[PDB]
């Protein structure tokens, strides 16, 4: 049953169009009268390995940018540079614009995608950054320019717009001020990510999940301290549990009655054990991608 | 990287209302000047084990049924019933009513939920009816009236209305002229699921995707036939291929090179041998909720 579940995405949806620059065709994000995209549209295959993008940018003139709104073509009225993102002046403020804000995620944050390809949503799914900064999205060639978000009530909090794929699979992008996540570069060179490591405190968030749902079979009698668990924490690649962490657990912990602690010295017992062939929410591995903030609201229907 | 993608869901979050009756709420969906809703919205507590709904309906004025779009009270002109849904007419039609069709899907078959709560959308996320006609999906109290669809270009085919959890935490529900599907009954009773089958054409697709995504491992050297891979199916409740099932996943085989008669042999071995161990696109269970058409479309990025 407890499954990925996205935000309700059609106040985005009325944000997305495309994007073509030459023969380059991806996806941009309408707000008020401006379009956010990435800025390597304006590459050509005789630069993507080494681009410079101020001075492709100085080459480029406004009618160069052709962007539809569905099928409609915004006139761009002026263009320029913020970090890795082009910012398209057009002459229509977009009537759908939504309340928004631009915010810079944490690794272990979740967010939605919508996916888009040549403007148009295809689908929508739920993601986190990695604590290497990237992120194991499902995004195929032309789906730059998606974005990721939140909403809160009625504001949507973009946090990223999606650039690249690295070699190894997962992917790179920025937030809506045009920063990499991550050590990151918008050109053709070869991209070490970092090591990647396991969530911790969502991994709790997830088991609490399981409690919640009726699966209770690791739970034991035990306690640990934050130290102690840390300890065998490391030698599992899981990130660090912090006095914050196990705040944040606070209200998974009081409504299934199990200490964060305890939370903790069953999942050290089932990292130095294994699950021996059960499941926990019918998966056979530990989910690190759902926060304390995405199990509570699938747990109590947070709107 | 390959996961569950549900669709664009802006479409349906413009008819999402709210229907009170009495102490009871839940969720309507406003298209044109009629809101639909599950029948059960008229019982009481005092009437849940056998409800008789006709009485209950010819009890029930216009005034009994509040509905609110948004923070809008739409007035009740007229009610009827069809099968196990309310049909409200209301004094004015949706504005933001999509183009649709109102259609009813086949055991296995893959939709979006768009669940909802007090009337508002919470969260969306890709769900299969199974062979069983359950649907395993993520529903709390009070989700009532939350539908299920599929998105072709510009129209919206309504395949579900959720109606209840079954004591199991599966869940079952109707088409949008009120048919439930399967066997169940909207009362307060004691209802069993039959048995639950594999849907044999579902893995397929999903190993299709697989090797799509470079995981290879588990593709052998053999052949089988159709009737001969079904007698190891039936064993591990595998529903039956058929030649239409084989013919669906054409594309699928055209794209990797594999014949689907090879896809099943390797199937085949997989089930006598378990995975021992290993993953399949990071999963050590076979996932058979992905159809055909949502691999193609997720590997293929359909708009
Ligand atoms: C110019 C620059 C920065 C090198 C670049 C080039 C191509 C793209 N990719 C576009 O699909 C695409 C479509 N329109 C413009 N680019 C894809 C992408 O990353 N390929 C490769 C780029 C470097 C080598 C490895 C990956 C892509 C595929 C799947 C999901 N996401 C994006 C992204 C950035
Ligand atoms: C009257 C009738 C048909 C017996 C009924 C009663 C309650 C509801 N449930 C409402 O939550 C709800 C909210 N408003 C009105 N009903 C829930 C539901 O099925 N409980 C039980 C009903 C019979 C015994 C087992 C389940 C529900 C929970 C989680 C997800 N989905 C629905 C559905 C149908």
């Amino acid at each position: 049953g407890f499954r990925k579940m996205a935000f309700p995405s059609g106040k985005v949806e009325g944000c997305m169009v495309q994007v073509t620059c030459g023969t380059t065709t991806l996806n941009g994000l309408w707000l008020d009268d401006v379009v956010y995209c990435p800025r390597h549209v304006i590459c050509t295959s005789e630069d993507m390995l080494n681009p410079n993008y101020e001075d492709l940018l100085i080459r480029k003139s406004n009618h160069n940018f052709l962007v539809q709104a569905g099928n409609v073509q915004l006139r761009v009225i002026g263009h320029s540079m913020q970090n890795c993102v082009l910012k398209l002046r057009v002459d229509t403020a977009n009537p759908k614009t939504p309340k928004y804000k631009f915010v810079r995620i944490q690794p272990g944050q979740t967010f939605s995608v919508l996916a888009c390809y040549n403007g148009s949503p295809s689908g929508v799914y739920q993601c986190a950054m990695r604590p290497n900064f990237t992120i194991k999205g499902s995004f195929l060639n032309g789906s730059c320019g998606s974005v990721g978000f939140n909403i809160d009530y009625d504001c949507v909090s973009f946090c990223y717009m999606h650039h690249m794929e690295l070699p190894t699979g997962v992917h790179a992008g920025t937030d809506l001020e045009g920063n990499f996540y991550g050590p990151f570069v918008d050109r053709q060179t070869a991209q070490a990510a970092g090591t990647d490591t396991t969530i911790t405190v969502n991994v709790l968030a997830w088991l609490y999940a399981a409690v919640i749902n009726g699966d209770r079979w690791f739970l034991n009698r035990f306690t640990t301290t934050l130290n102690d668990f840390n300890l065998v924490a490391m030698k599992y690649n899981y990130e660090p549990l912090t006095q914050d962490h196990v705040d944040i657990l606070g209200p998974l912990s009081a409504q299934t009655g199990i200490a964060v602690l305890d939370m903790c010295a069953s999942l050290k017992e089932l990292l130095q054990n294994g699950m021996n062939g059960r499941t926990i929410l019918g998966s056979a591995l530990l989910e690190d991608e759902f926060t304390p903030f995405d199990v509570v609201r699938q747990c109590s229907g947070v709107t």
